[PDB]
């Protein structure tokens, strides 16, 4: 042989403020250099390896040989300042106890199971929309409706009072505060921990459909563990609030361009598809996530991934693979097989995927449907987006519409 540099250098990935919607540069790059790459991320110590083609993912995300619960002995290269998930919740369970703690909760987030949840949310949006059209046109859709509505309907499952929401909200908040290195997200960690760990002691280890009762019937016959419920618990209703982002990106862009607005009022069927259309373009977080650990050395496209390796994996990369999606960057309403991966893939999905598809569902059709005129009230490019977060998207959408 000759002189094997088969090893892709490590390149530095800081965090960076992203306009709007606009593709990270940084990743665009990341893919064309090949199939496997390494990354160093702002905070922790180390590269970690990172895979970005369709078929890549879906296999680390979906083999025994890569493992969650290891990325705690180490302070894996990554962009958050510090793990949002406890030493036992979810987001670090391995399939043995992980599809346990999982399938606990499972009736309640099916399409089915969600579809029970429908006309409650319903109604809710419309009180939502109703106040905003009583007020006036110059509103803000994500403090009038992007924002309560994913509250109430995530709190309505799990079973939260409607009074206690705003504590929700503030403590997801303060706990995906992002950065520094200490305590304010920690301390609103343990206020919220203490808070599902009372409420699914409240009785709530009896009968009801919420999933704190769900929870609590399950830790009364030690299905699973009181930590393991209320970390679960904890992770559904902060990831309650991604729709929230999500869904500001879904209408910046309806509202950015015109053509597609147009297509949904004109076009309802199709509003399903569209919004996984969406989904599936949309940049829904800055960089990466939660690494997995290879328990054991794997090659993949000709890289050996060594046992003890960190690996991420980007689905938002894998959503724009040329081969699965052809015209990537183009985002049609139709498209074939689009078999997007927005909401992970692998034992590690996510659980709220059609609660978040139902909550995009109403939104769209509440307010297409009843905004005669919605627009946004400034240009595309004067609205401002999250700066320094894990998720993308609007801080505020200004809007207006008919009426004023
Ligand atoms: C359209 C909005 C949403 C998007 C794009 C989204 C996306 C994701 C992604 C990419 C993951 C990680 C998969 C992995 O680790 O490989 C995840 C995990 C998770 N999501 Fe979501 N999510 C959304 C809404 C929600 C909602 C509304 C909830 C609350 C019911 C939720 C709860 C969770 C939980 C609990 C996990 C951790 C699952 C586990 O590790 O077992 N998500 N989500
Ligand atoms: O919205 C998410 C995006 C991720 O990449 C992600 O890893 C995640 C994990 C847990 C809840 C939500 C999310
Ligand atoms: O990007 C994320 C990474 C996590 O580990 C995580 O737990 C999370 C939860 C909710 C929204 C985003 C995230």
């Amino acid at each position: 042989e000759t002189i094997s540099q088969a090893v892709p250098p490590v390149r530095d990935w800081p965090a960076v403020d992203l306009p709007g919607s606009d593709f990270d540069p940084v990743l665009t790059e990341l893919m064309r250099e090949g199939p496997v790459t390494r990354i160093s991320l702002p905070n922790g110590e180390g590269w970690a390896w990172l895979v970005t083609r369709h078929d890549d993912v879906r296999l680390v995300t979906n083999d025994p040989r890569f493992g969650r619960e290891a990325v705690m002995d180490r302070q894996v290269t990554r962009l958050a300042p510090h793990f949002i998930p406890a030493r036992g919740a979810v987001g670090f369970l391995d399939p043995p106890d992980h599809t346990r703690l999982r399938r606990s909760v499972a009736a309640a987030f099916t399409a089915r199971g969600v579809e029970r949840v429908r006309e409650r949310s319903r109604g809710m949006l419309d009180e939502l929309v109703d106040a905003m059209l009583r007020a006036g046109p110059p509103a803000d859709l994500t403090e009038a409706v992007l924002s309560p509505f994913p509250i109430a309907v995530i709190c309505e499952l799990m079973g939260v009072p409607a009074t206690d929401r705003h504590s929700m909200h503030t403590w997801t908040q303060l706990i995906l505060s992002s950065s520094h290195g200490a305590e304010v997200s920690e301390r609103a960690k343990n206020e919220m921990n203490a808070y599902f760990s009372d409420l699914i002691g409240l009785r709530s280890d009896s009968a009801g459909e919420d999933v704190t009762s769900l929870l609590g019937a399950a830790v009364g016959r030690d299905e699973i563990t009181l930590s393991e419920a209320v970390g679960l618990a904890v992770l559904l209703q902060i990831g309650g609030e991604a729709v929230t982002n999500n869904s500001g990106q879904m209408f910046h862009l309806l509202l950015s361009r015109p053509e597609l607005a147009e297509r949904l009022r004109s076009e309802p069927e199709i509003r399903p598809r569209a919004i996984d259309e969406l989904l599936r373009w949309i940049p829904h977080r800055n960089a990466v996530g939660l690494s997995r650990i290879a328990l054991e050395d794997v090659e993949i496209k000709g890289v050996r991934i060594r046992a003890g390796d960190a690996v991420y994996v980007s689905y938002l990369a894998a959503n724009r693979d040329p081969e699965v999606f052809p015209d990537p960057d183009r985002i049609d309403f139709e498209r074939s097989p689009n078999p997007h991966v927005s909401f992970g893939f692998g034992p590690h999905y996510c659980p709220g995927g059609m609660l978040a598809r139902l909550e995009s569902e109403l939104l769209v059709d509440a307010v297409l449907d009843r905004v005669p005129g919605l627009k946004l009230a400034v240009a595309p490019e004067d609205v401002p987006f999250k700066k320094g977060a894990l998720i993308r998207g609007p801080e505020a959408l200004p809007v207006t519409w008919h009426h004023a």
